[PDB]
């Protein structure tokens, strides 16, 4: 039994008419009716895995709101407030960052997002289900303790291991951060922490700037339980599968977690605008599969899976339905790109990317 989440307002988050900061007259920046962050991809993502039948082989799972005590496992009291206080406001607004906006009532979905990754959390735990994918928005890895940003207003997959570590009582859990950009929000939250072990893969400098080097390692109890992964722009299939290869299968495999959660973003793949990537949909595959793969030889096949970025209408879908798909075990549709971006590159592991995936192997001595 696999969960999927997927609630229709995921679909409706307004993300204004601007480009990624707010439409700018004086700027001469022309507004524009897709925003970047626009939910139109993860809903063709969605759409995609009804219209391809995958839906037929997941078992739906209704997203439940986060309260504040979810909340409060991952963010500070002041944090909460503040959001309650800008999504209270006559039309809502920007959340502080000047990208990272939320409609009047947006919090309801910022609610419904987080409470989709605890939810499907909650049941796979109970062994109700083995595994599952939580289609969220907004997304999580950016959002601090004390903050909302890039585009993130709670950090969801933190939020659910918080919940997994109180409520459930697991001792480890770890997060698995794929998306292209640092998950810096993710990094802040366990910092001091070592019962969540906190991995990120990103291109290095990204998303956010000055953010994500290997030096960045936790502190205290909790240093050596956060690994960062800066890989080179034009890194591919070959870099990212090193990696998961080299560092992250055997952190996992080291730390012992009870739980895998993988904070799926899909802004690595060849097409996407918000980063120099180049990984395509039959890599999303291998990485899910390897890590489904670790999870059923280390932690009885607890892995929860939540949608954090991805900026390609065209293309995301198609990554997103790779990994479902290995969720299933049923291989439906062929990626229609598969031809166009094989011939790009990406496939050969270029030195500069071995060496960057090596600097951080030592590392793994201190788990
Ligand atoms: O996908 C995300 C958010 C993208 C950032 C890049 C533009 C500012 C927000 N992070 O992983
Ligand atoms: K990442
Ligand atoms: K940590
Ligand atoms: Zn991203």
């Amino acid at each position: 039994a696999i969960g999927y989440v997927w609630n229709t307002l995921y679909g409706w988050v307004d993300t204004g008419t601007g480009s990624l900061a707010a439409a700018n007259l004086t700027a001469r920046m022309q507004p524009i009716s897709h925003h970047l962050a626009h939910p139109d991809t993860k809903r063709r993502f969605h759409e995609l895995v009804c219209a391809s039948g995958q839906i037929e082989h997941l078992t739906p799972i209704a997203a439940v709101a986060a309260t504040d005590a979810d909340i409060l496992r991952a963010h500070s009291a002041a944090h909460l407030e503040n959001m309650k206080r800008v999504s209270n406001l006559p039309t809502g607004g920007d959340t502080g960052d000047g990208i990272t906006m939320m409609g009047n009532g947006g919090l309801e979905i910022a609610r419904l997002s987080a409470g989709g990754a605890v939810e499907l959390t909650r049941r796979v735990a109970t062994g109700e289900l083995s595994a599952g994918y939580a289609l969220v928005n907004p997304p999580g890895h950016h959002a601090p303790h004390n903050a909302a940003m890039g585009f993130c207003i709670f950090n969801n997959t933190s939020v659910a291991a918080g919940y997994a570590r109180a409520v459930l009582g697991m001792e480890r859990v770890a997060i698995l951060d794929w998306d292209v950009h640092h998950g810096n929000g993710t990094q802040d939250i366990w910092w001091n922490d070592p019962s969540v072990l906190t991995i990120s893969l990103h291109q290095h400098l990204c998303f956010p700037p000055d953010s994500g080097y290997s030096t960045e390692r936790g502190a205290g109890n909790g240093h050596g339980y956060n690994i960062n992964v800066p890989l080179p722009p034009g890194s591919g299939n070959a870099a990212y599968l090193h990696a998961m290869d080299q560092v992250v299968l055997p952190a996992l495999r080291a730390y012992r977690p009870q739980l895998i959660i993988v904070g799926s973003g899909f802004d690595a793949s060849m097409l996407d605008p918000l980063a120099r990537m180049m990984v395509t949909a039959d890599g999303f595959r291998q990485m899910a599969r390897r890590t489904i793969d670790c999870a059923a030889d280390i932690c009885d096949g607890r892995i929860v899976f939540v949608q954090e970025g991805g900026y390609s209408p065209h293309y995301l879908p198609f990554c997103g339905l790779a990994v479902i798909e290995e969720l299933t075990g049923v291989r439906s549709l062929p990626d229609p790109y598969h031809e166009f971006l094989a011939g790009m590159g990406g496939n050969t592991l270029l030195d500069a990317e071995r060496a960057a995936i090596e600097e951080i192997v030592p590392l793994l001595a201190d788990i």
